[PDB]
């Protein structure tokens, strides 16, 4: 498009990049060997381009390939202007240190072998620590320098005596890992990261713009959840592109045999570094700093808090020392920094999403090519609950399971493993799916325990109700287009007036297993404690967990036990329980109307539950349920029998006909009684056979294995005769009146 | 003005006993926030038809009814305490006040009759996605 806007293409010459200046480029600034025409690189980077080109036959355009950028370690977005470097000078003394990777491997004297390939045709620019690959030998000649005074490195001359230092340097080995400042773990918070970068670098790089606008640098923020789940990862990525280092927030500094002066020393060191270069504050979570003297004051604690507030307020306004603040739990945040003047501006904490999930999955795949059939988009959409490094942990678990299977089926490998097997250790989409199904959210792991999973199909009846629930679960979540077209938010749903004893808990568990999403279910003993305000804390924790793991339905038990009004049980615990219930309702009526905040309620009969907050202004929306049926009873009985060893002679039709007025628990009980009778018969037959074998050792192997592999119709009839129904007409009337109370 | 938007069974079916408790609470709120228009809407819901004339429950219900009558017969006479109740029937909520017994002037604020349901549904459909032929 333009002579300056170069295109990217593979060069037709031997080099993979066409490093050849155009007529204007080679006329305005010609690159020469004697005059180092260093490009406008990042962080004072100097590079030289030597690519063969035939300009006499045809005119070629400048091409910037990826190989040149990788070799020079120059990031995109910076204009590379080749101009003579006047800041490059010779050093007073060059103390070349022996590189351990280069010293170990060279036959004979290390100096002679190193100087043999370093005397001429070095094919590397004059810069210390420059990543230059040497063609031939399969060993890059890393010119490690102990200390270079002039520019990045001194001129390569033999006029300086090389002295071997008493101690080595591991910067070359550490930079390989330290360079891993990937934005892939910052997927979703790109806007916040860009704002932070602008407020940090550009504001420090262009203080005149800040002076003209009149706004100084802000205090900053961090990410909640684990470090590396958004906090340590962000900190390390920022530090990788940081001028002066920050100081980690370890409270143990002043906490010593000294007088606590370590805080003052830290402030002084921060001032010295900020004067030296643009430094930051490696602020830990808000809890690490102070609760704002909420729990206790603490003599040294209050002194340190005051000193920190003084340093933050009377900061080096002239030096514009960018003290990076954080964002942990707001309760952990002290008010002084939360107030303007101590901390300039504190921002929120980032959160994960499906796009960030895809980014983290891309990072993990870049770490190692696990599978060739894994649908990263499908997993990320499925992985709604996983946040932060949880996705990476799940990927590692999938790799571990797949590798365990492959090795155990391959070889114990107590000494060594097959290199063919090692190269053939790729993970599978099936392995990833199996681990993910085994996997669960990190917060839920600290939150809830497992339960017996069942299939929504495995439970029969309420097909319309099941369809409505599934639609509410998916079309409001799995379809954002449905939300856009409708606009109506999902209904809360108050309490399914379901079967009294068969358990709406069964339906809830089957749905949650079928739902494959965050699900909240607790009992009434959850919050009541001999700790003042403990119930309110429990409610707040539940709400915060739901907000973190939305969408989730609160299948809270003790619905009647919480729905009862303030009066009646005079005087309960002086109303403190009523106060907690009211707060929770206000915390939930009353909850955050976003991210599909859902709840699930049910009772044997609604009459026990008082509609104090169950009104559809405090319960938002409502959803009731019916009692059992007869055809649905036959269906549920058929499902239960299908789950078990069925029989043909049993009159299931007449059983269903008699089963018009029963409950599903009653059918399960009849099945259990028949199974018990069958097991008793089998045990009796086995006892008779053993007695015969003992009395006559000839009848041991002359008996059928299953005397009744199917259910004896006689056994079923006897169980029915011994059985009774749990249907109560007065209870039916009460439940109907509660329904009639609508 | 910050009208005291009262609930339904929150003044008559008072949770602290008879209606007098919630009446006094509303009186204190209106005196501390005058003019707090005590919008005690849904008088039919406000009464909530407690009932239960058995043992002490009947005493509690009678006390609640008498306290409601007393509140309707003298309360915080400031802050414009207007109770726009729901009249399901002539005796559904406080028949004596429905008759010219408790309220000398039962001032019902009449509203112009509109197809406000139609307009609200139109606004909702505009907020959603329904168009073209709409009878």
């Amino acid at each position: 498009n333009r002579p300056n806007r170069l295109i990217v293409d593979e060069a037709i010459n031997e080099d993979n990049s066409v490093v050849s200046l155009s007529q204007p480029k080679m006329d305005e600034l010609q690159l020469f060997r004697g005059d180092t025409v260093l490009l406008k690189g990042k962080k004072r980077r100097e590079a030289v381009c030597i690519v063969l080109s035939d300009d006499t036959c045809s005119d070629e355009k400048i091409r910037m390939n990826r190989v040149v950028r990788n070799n020079l370690r120059v990031r995109l977005g910076d204009v590379i202007s080749i101009q003579p470097c006047p800041d490059v000078k010779y050093g007073k003394r060059i103390h070349v240190l022996p590189i351990d990777d280069t010293v170990e491997g060279i036959t004979g004297n290390l100096f002679e072998v190193y100087l043999k390939p370093y005397f001429l045709e070095a094919y590397r620019p004059i810069r210390k620590g420059d990543i230059f690959l040497v063609r031939g030998g399969m060993r890059a000649v890393e010119f490690k320098v102990v200390e270079t005074d002039p520019s990045p490195y001194c001129i390569v001359a033999p006029d300086t005596v090389i002295h071997c230092e008493g101690e080595p340097i591991k910067r070359e080995d550490e930079e390989e890992s330290l360079n891993e400042v990937g934005y892939d773990d910052i997927g979703g918070c790109r806007k916040q990261l860009a704002q932070i970068k602008e407020m940090v670098e550009l504001p420090l790089r262009h203080p005149a713009l800040f002076k003209a606008i009149g706004v100084k640098p802000p205090r900053g923020i961090l990410l909640y959840g684990p470090p590396g789940t958004g906090k340590t990862l962000i900190a390390r990525a920022v530090a990788n592109e940081t001028g002066a280092f920050f100081f980690l927030i370890n409270g143990p500094e002043i906490m010593s045999k000294l007088a606590g002066e370590s805080e003052s020393n830290l402030r002084k060191a921060f001032e010295e570094a900020e004067k030296n270069a643009p430094a930051i504050i490696f602020i830990d979570e808000l809890d690490a700093i102070a609760p704002k003297r909420e729990k206790t004051h603490g003599e040294v604690e209050r002194r340190i808090v005051s000193q920190l507030l003084t340093l933050m307020d009377g900061l080096k306004q002239r030096a514009h020392v960018i003290v990076m603040a954080a964002t942990n739990r707001p309760n952990s945040i002290d008010p002084a920094l939360r107030r303007f003047g101590r901390f300039d501006r504190e921002v929120d904490i980032g959160i994960p999403d499906a796009t960030g999930r895809l980014e983290i999955l891309q990072i993990h795949t870049k770490n190692m090519k696990l599978a060739d059939d894994v649908d990263l988009e499908q997993v990320a959409n499925e992985t709604h609950g996983h946040v932060g490094a949880d996705l990476a942990a799940l990927c590692s678990e999938a790799a571990l399971q797949a590798i365990r299977k492959k090795m155990d089926l391959i070889d114990l490998e107590d000494e060594t493993i097959d290199a063919e097997v090692m190269n053939s250790l790729a993970v599978t989409m099936d392995d990833f799916r199996w681990a993910l199904s085994q996997s669960n959210p990190s917060a839920l792991r600290e939150t809830v325990v497992e339960v017996p999973q069942v299939t929504w199909e495995d439970i029969g009846g309420l097909e319309d109700v099941k369809r409505e629930l599934q639609e509410l679960v998916q079309y409001p979540v799995e379809h954002p287009d449905k939300f856009l077209k409708f606009g109506m938010t999902p209904s809360k749903g108050v309490l399914f007036y379901g079967p009294p004893g068969c358990g709406k808990t069964l339906l809830a568990k089957a749905i949650a297993n079928e739902c494959q999403a965050n699900f909240i279910s607790i009992k009434g003993p959850e919050l009541l404690t001999m700790w003042f305000g403990e119930s309110e804390a429990n409610v707040r924790e539940i709400f915060d967990k739901a907000r973190q793991a939305a969408p989730c339905v609160l299948f809270f038990d003790e619905l009647d036990s919480i729905a009862k009004a303030r009066g009646g049980n005079i005087g309960d615990g002086g109303g403190a329980a009523d106060r907690v219930i009211n707060q929770i309702l206000t915390e939930m009526d009353g909850m955050s109307t976003k991210k599909n905040v859902f709840i699930i309620g049910a009772t044997n009969r609604p009459d026990i539950i008082d509609p104090a907050i169950l009104r559809p202004g405090r319960l938002d929306q409502l959803i009731y349920i019916p009692l059992p049926d007869e055809k649905s009873r036959v269906a549920i009985l058929k499902a239960n029998l299908r789950k078990s060893p069925v029989a043909k002679d049993v009159d299931l039709e007449f059983l269903a006909k008699m089963t018009n007025g029963f409950s599903g628990a009653d059918l399960t009980e009849i099945c259990q009684r028949a199974c018990k009778l069958a097991i008793r018969e089998s045990i009796e037959s086995e006892i008779r056979r053993e007695r015969e074998r003992q009395t006559n050792p000839s009848a041991m192997e002359v008996e059928e294995d299953d005397p009744v592999p199917e259910i004896r119709r006689d056994h079923f009839e006897e169980a029915m005769r011994f059985a009774r129904r749990s249907v109560s007409d007065n209870d039916i009337r009460k439940y109907e009146m509660f329904a009639q109370t609508l």
